[PDB]
């Protein structure tokens, strides 16, 4: 999950969850 918006981390692409755009380093 992200931990910045809680989105699923199936939702990063390009090195950024593309919710809230947070950094892939903030996935958990």
């Amino acid at each position: 999950y992200c931990s910045d918006c809680g989105a699923d981390a199936s939702q990063v692409r390009g090195g950024y969850c593309t919710n809230c755009g947070a950094s892939a380093d903030r996935i958990r």
